[PDB]
């Protein structure tokens, strides 16, 4: 839709992106070496998503300023800026691949997996993560907004990190105390971890562009954005197992992972004392057998039933949320995104 | 001295700093559990060492702004600004002790060789670098030079980090290709991974803090603080080896690490197609019997002696630097530091 065509400029916008970064190295010919290693960290990380975060900046920017005020100058920082996020987001997923012991990402090896990078990719992550920085500079330095989105993207790596901390002691690497694993814990979880950044961050960089930088007009959309992720990571909890393969393109090792899913914080709330000893010893397992014996327990449980309802639910939650504290703003802003997550 | 008798009140304000930062949880309970993680990181990362880099800010902060600008409130924030420097430090140690693998620092183990930390110490370290800007926010906020502190800790972290990518390039965890252990990478990489950060960051901050915003005053300070830089790890390098482990406090593992060390640059300078061959077979290696062969082999070429050369010739050039580039500012601020490398 929306996205589908203005992904196109996004994408090829990119090329700049890596040109003006890796172009400081003109006047420090004595670093090129390193600006070469910082391209292909770019080229390799910050490409082969969907960009999905970066094109909400560029959509949102476009319902939320006016056609007059939205000359080429203007364009090019919302795109820069749409990318500034695809490149906080490269950051958190080279960093987190390490951390987790991943093998693959957006269907390739990951980054620290190739041969000649390994631990190293830790400085390249916290290179993706300057480059932010570099960006805002080069390209909005002068526009009055500028001091509010550092401090945007700033909070939005300590949200993020904060939230990165809760899971990792929530789901230690190994033990399997599901105690652990309650409702608000994940929840909170998910707001740190995932809807702060992924759905407060770019809407909020289009409004600071735009002008609207109220304290409270950002509050209430805060309100609408953080309810999005939620429901977001909780469908892709349900679709993680209950997704079919060739649809989402991608195939579920939640269970395998020991991951503190939105499963498998309901199956503890609807479990009879035997379904739980089932689940500590088939959760956190290779073995398609035990895995499949898990995602039995699941159906049992009418989870599937259990989402759906929560899914029709949190539809009207949101419809409600928007139609309360939308305006000033275009409720199309907020729409155009719930349509996409929603199925 | 200057350092020793106001390090009291900076070691002292840790306190407030780690209470100031884990405090913001009072009001989301629900991160708690983070905070708690988060305190444990700060108390034993940001704290054991020299305190050189954060006291050198409070330290040029009360010889660049006159005495009765220095208010409880205006010596808080410096207090403040110069931990933000240690977090920084502690943000790229954390780091750079996965990376290459090492085993203790500041006497005590590795953060992340610590039982139940391992691969987390990466985020662990990217919210020390995050405490950095919630300290600024929430100290400089209304200050007219808080764009400009944040601006600084951006760079002085983007440039360590592309520092650091050329030291990984230099010498390959593994590869002892001691070709491109060339002075122009040496120094380059001193610039960038240390000098800045070590030297101008602090000074600058100070002098930001005081109102001295000029970019040709900056550029002055730079030009002098990077020149005591090169010095300083020049000398570091040279100690590493021929230093005193009783009065240094430390034991030389340089060699052993395959470090691009300055001795080592040296000598490749001056051997012979023979000598050469004797370094590349003992070069990078645990054995005593082969770092001794190296150190024999550096002594031979009268190191020592060109580094008390250089050291002498160093300090002549500093001087001259100070009394060229030094004002408006007192020259005491950068004799001060002066005095305190040079032995
Ligand atoms: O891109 C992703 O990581 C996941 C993802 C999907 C999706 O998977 O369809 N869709 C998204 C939308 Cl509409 C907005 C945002 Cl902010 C993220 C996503
Ligand atoms: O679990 C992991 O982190 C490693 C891993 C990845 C991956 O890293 O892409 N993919 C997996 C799949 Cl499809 C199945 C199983 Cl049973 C394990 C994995
Ligand atoms: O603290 C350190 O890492 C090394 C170090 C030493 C020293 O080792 O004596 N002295 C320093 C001084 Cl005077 C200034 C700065 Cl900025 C760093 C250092
Ligand atoms: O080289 C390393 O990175 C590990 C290491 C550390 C250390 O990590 O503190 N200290 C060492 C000493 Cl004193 C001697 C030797 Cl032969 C190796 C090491």
């Amino acid at each position: 839709d929306v996205y589908a065509q203005e992904k196109q400029d996004f994408v090829q916008h990119f090329s700049q992106i890596v040109r003006v970064l890796t172009e400081d190295e003109m006047g420090h010919p004595e670093i090129g070496d390193a600006i070469a290693r910082l391209k292909e960290v770019l080229e390799y990380n910050a490409i082969g998503g969907k960009y999905n975060r970066g094109l909400t900046v560029v959509v949102a920017f476009r319902e939320l300023v006016e056609p007059r005020k939205q000359d080429a100058d203007s364009l090019q920082r919302a795109w820069t800026v749409g990318w500034c996020v695809e490149l906080l987001q490269a950051f958190f997923l080279v960093a987190d691949d390490i951390m987790d012991s991943s093998l693959t990402r957006r269907g390739q090896i990951c980054w620290y997996q190739k041969p000649g990078v390994g631990l190293d990719a830790i400085n390249d992550a916290n290179l993706l993560e300057a480059c932010i920085y570099r960006l805002l500079k080069l390209y909005c330095r002068e526009q009055p907004y500028y001091l509010n989105l550092i401090e945007l993207f700033l909070q939005s790596s300590y949200q993020t990190e904060i939230g990165q901390t809760l899971d990792l002691l929530t789901a230690p690497q190994g033990n399997v105390d599901l105690v652990r694993f309650t409702e608000k814990r994940y929840k909170s979880i998910v707001k740190y971890k995932t809807a702060f950044y992924s759905f407060y961050l770019p809407i909020a960089a289009a409004m600071y562009m735009a002008g609207i930088d109220g304290e409270k007009e950002h509050a209430n959309a805060k309100k609408i954005l953080l309810e999005m992720g939620e429901f977001f990571q909780i469908q892709d909890d349900y679709l993680d197992l209950f997704g079919d393969p060739s649809v989402t393109g991608k195939i579920g090792t939640d269970i395998q992972d020991n991951k503190c899913s939105w499963l498998v914080v309901q199956c503890l709330q609807r479990a009879t004392p035997e379904q739980y000893q089932i689940l500590k010893e088939n959760y956190g397992q290779k073995e398609a057998e035990k895995v499949a014996r898990v995602k039995a327990l699941y159906e049992e449980l009418d989870l599937p039933a259990v989402f759906l309802q929560y899914e029709e639910d949190s539809y009207s939650h949101i419809m409600a949320l928007i139609e309360q504290y939308a305006a000033p703003l275009p409720p199309a802003v907020f729409l155009g995104l719930a349509r996409k997550i929603y199925k």
